[PDB]
């Protein structure tokens, strides 16, 4: 019988399924639910369907998952809403890519950078009927490096999320894991409508903030930000003082400072 | 000769000047530059002009202060741009109402609450040619309590600001203080144009965040926020689950929750 379902995508889904098959369940005891854009081709991330092809793991639909009493269900970067009322099983887990209770919702590779954080996290939680509201099982807090793009923070979510999955899976299978209610204080949330790539950069800000407004949108597979109609592939914040409110376009880059005068190098796409 | 000038307003300016007169300098060695809002009338804060009147302290212009060699210049809630480059003296100090390098600029009773902080601070710093950018001398970080309004936060800034002034003024007079360059990382800035004090509440947020959007604008001498054209005087957030995205209007209050379902009581004026 199916004991465990992985729903989602990318190295976190693939490497977590590999760990299950090495350590916990036989191929016939596991199923995958792919994202809508998985076409079995490994690229900047591994394809869950390609892993399932090589390893003869079966696919189920979300509607089939609903009916399997006792299944352990994990969303790992899943692209569909998990409706807890629809499931017979109450063993439903999500790896949310933030330090809950902060940054519930979407685009968590963008929102902590845009909001001037120097740390993020991954949180393994129970799925309940709210958006990323369920009880925490475990959390890993880690730094946002000063020149990380959204893409760099995303790759860190994938690594630490895989780490939390492997750390907690035995206690989840044994049903010996502890879970705690999320705090109401410091709880934050961003919807799709709260993120706008086309939003003009506000230059009447610190160098840190101008740099954040650029690098939060650097994720080349999805998009790059623009300055004066040129795409930017990298932003570098220095602590060199070059004077307040500087802006100079060079052949390959922009030199920028905000209200505190620290030099930003914004590298042009070429 | 004038040894010290206090430029600014409110209890922080008046209490700091009193401390100077009791502990450091004679009335004829001090001057004030009041804010444009100072009409010499005590209200919900004391008037610096009124104190100066009663204590025979001279009012000078900013242009005069620029030409006074050796003056200690202290901005405490001053309402004009000060830039070292204009002054003969280099002894220029500001009490900024945030935990610098965060929340440079204005409306710092609003910005930390609105940006989901649980702490703020006061920072004694050197004034340079940028906005709240000069080297840090001392800092005191204190909690934002969960139901604090902008008004509660402002009164804490006045209190902790006065504390940091009295702690540091002897070493500033003796020129034995240390200063440190502000970090480039975590530096943030808000201008007058970045805050709409007619803030429209985004309800597609957590209870903590809805509560923040209300309480950040509760400062009755300036404004109260409105829900459904009704002024709000108090917001109270608890960890009681009442359901997601609740909004119930009672005669005297609103019970509200955001995406995470925690109870807010917003009390009507």
């Amino acid at each position: 019988m199916i004991k465990l379902c992985i729903a989602g995508k990318n190295n976190i889904a693939v490497n977590s399924l590999e760990y299950i098959l090495k350590n916990h369940f036989k191929p016939d005891q596991v199923a995958v639910i792919p994202n809508k854009n998985d076409f079995g081709v490994d690229s900047w991330q591994k394809s869950l369907l390609h892993y399932a092809f090589n390893n003869h793991i079966k696919v189920i639909t979300l509607e089939e998952a609903y009916e399997l009493k006792q299944i352990i269900f994990f969303s790992l970067e899943f692209d569909r809403i998990v409706k807890v009322e629809k499931f017979k099983s109450d063993k439903l887990f999500n790896m949310h890519f933030s330090a809950l209770p902060k940054y519930k919702g979407v685009f968590t590779s963008i929102t902590p950078i845009l909001n001037n954080e120097v740390e993020s996290g991954v949180t393994l939680h129970c799925i309940d009927n709210g958006i990323d509201t369920g009880n925490i099982i475990d959390q890993y807090i880690f730094p946002i490096n000063i020149n990380d793009t959204a893409r760099d923070l995303y790759f860190n979510y994938l690594s630490y999320g895989e780490y939390l999955f492997k750390k907690n899976i035995q206690r989840i299978i044994n049903n010996t894991y502890e879970n705690f209610k999320q705090n109401n204080i410091s709880s934050s949330y961003f919807s799709r409508q709260d993120i706008n790539i086309n939003h003009k950069i506000n230059f009447k800000k610190t160098s840190f903030e101008i740099h954040n407004q650029i690098r939060a949108f650097i994720f080349k597979e999805y998009q790059l930000p623009s300055i004066n109609k040129t795409k930017i592939i990298k932003s570098t914040l220095t602590n060199e003082f070059i004077g307040y409110n500087m802006f100079e376009e060079f052949e390959e880059y922009f030199m920028i400072s905000g209200i505190d005068g620290f030099k930003i190098i914004a590298q042009k796409y070429n």
